[PDB]
């Protein structure tokens, strides 16, 4: 069967590629989580499809579905906000498939590729999407122009230590940083030990956003400080951007210098 | 007069965003550097406007030449490969604005944006794209699927010595790393420094790729690993991706797992 892992953008109509819009007309099934399950649902995509949604809350369950559905035979599309290979469906997807003991059947390398195992095969191919990193950059100005490093604060799977190495790698390399889940429940004190881990590298003063669901409905972009970080309040739909030690705020716009 | 920014994706047609088809299909006038302009024109999608792209070889000057013309009152699309504000357009056409004086005039924060001066004004706006980390990463499988660093070879606008920093960092915190620009002809030696700054923090046989024109004509994806850098050959088209100490080889497919 096909899997097609479908990159939707930050999440309006005009957001997907081509590429997208096509591999979707081609599935005969879509999955993927709820909330972008149905914004393809408001786009008037999902027509004439099998769309399976209910279930699907959980990573693995979503990735364990769609590759029982391709190897089975079925047209699949795996959709993800943003690129699914951006703490998205592709991971997960391969390592299922390695757990399964799917081998390669044309030859190739990389993806697109032929896969089959004792259950069947699976063509596989990753469709990109402009991720949150991108898509928030254009409502900021030119926060990304240098270096960058993008950090998921999600310890779901990964230790806190470690994202606090990461976090303190990335202040001492000064990289423009882009925090991807910021904010959580079990957690919500995260996203302020991160600013006051980058604080030792950088001025107070230094650039930061804060940009809300980017191209959907109450998108909102918040321009502050690193330190001003400390005391904000981040969502599930936010994405956090903090300025090296030269990015500087332009008439509204944040710049990160080219040079 | 209209100012976009105009992200192209990685270079065919079907990787522009419709955003981005939009944005050029309402634009009276095309700026870029020749190979990105005649590549939407081989897509059909410059007939009946202005198309400039002699004399557009330096970044500084296409980005006075597209701010002066909307200045001006014109309807101007300035494109980019991938997205805008990576290593792109985003960053020297701010700088440039900044450099004139000009001054936000509608209250609003981060981009889109209305701007005016002593020349004019202009409507700035900049259109996201898939960037070639996530376009060749999907050609690859998951590599980036945990954090990632991307950092730029170009020793140009950039000293060497911090590019030599942003790796240690980058190793140290056992980032994934993205490499744009990776080989030049003053220095054909850096990617293979590059390299041995990594070697420091990971495995000889750490997985790595260079991918060269993804999603264009002579698309080339080669495997090999962090040690095998070192003899490796980049173009100007070549985007090199190096796996952290998780990363690994899975079938044919780069896998960098999700925890
Ligand atoms: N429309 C949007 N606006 C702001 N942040 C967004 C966003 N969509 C996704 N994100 C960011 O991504 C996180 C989910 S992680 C999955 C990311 C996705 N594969 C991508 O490429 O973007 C969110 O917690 C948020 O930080
Ligand atoms: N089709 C493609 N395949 C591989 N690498 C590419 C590419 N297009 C651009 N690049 C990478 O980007 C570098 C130019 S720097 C400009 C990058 C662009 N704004 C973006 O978002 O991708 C190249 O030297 C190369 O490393």
């Amino acid at each position: 069967g096909e899997l097609f892992l479908v990159g939707m953008g930050p999440g309006d109509l005009p957001g997907l590629t081509q590429r997208a819009r096509e591999a979707l007309e081609g599935a005969e099934v879509v999955i993927g989580y709820s909330t972008y399950v149905k914004l393809l649902e408001e786009m008037g995509l999902l027509a004439g499809k099998e769309v399976v949604r209910k279930g699907m809350t959980e990573e693995l369950d979503r990735a364990e579905e769609a590759l029982e559905r391709a190897l089975s035979g079925q047209r699949v599309a795996l959709v993800s906000g943003g690129d699914p290979g951006i703490y998205g469906m592709a991971a997960p997807v391969l390592e299922l498939m390695e757990e399964r003991g799917l081998k390669r059947v044309d030859g190739g390398v990389g993806l697109p590729g032929r896969f089959a195992g004792e259950e069947g095969e699976v063509f596989l191919a990753v469709i990109p999407g402009v991720t949150a990193a991108n898509a928030v950059a254009s409502l900021l100005g030119s926060p990304l122009a240098h270096d960058t490093c993008l950090i998921s604060l999600s310890d779901l799977l990964t230790p806190w230590p470690l994202i606090e190495r990461r976090l303190h790698a990335a202040g001492q390399g000064d990289f423009v940083v882009v925090l991807y889940n910021p904010q959580s429940k079990r957690r919500d004190w995260q996203l302020r030990k991160s600013a006051e881990i980058l604080l030792e590298y950088r001025p107070k003063e230094t650039p930061a956003a804060l940009v809300k669901s980017a191209y959907r409905k109450r998108q909102e972009v918040a321009l502050t400080t690193l330190e001003g970080l400390r005391e904000a309040e981040a969502g599930m739909l936010t994405t956090v951007v903090i300025g090296n030690r030269q990015s500087r705020f332009y008439e509204g716009t944040f710049l990160t210098p080219r040079g």
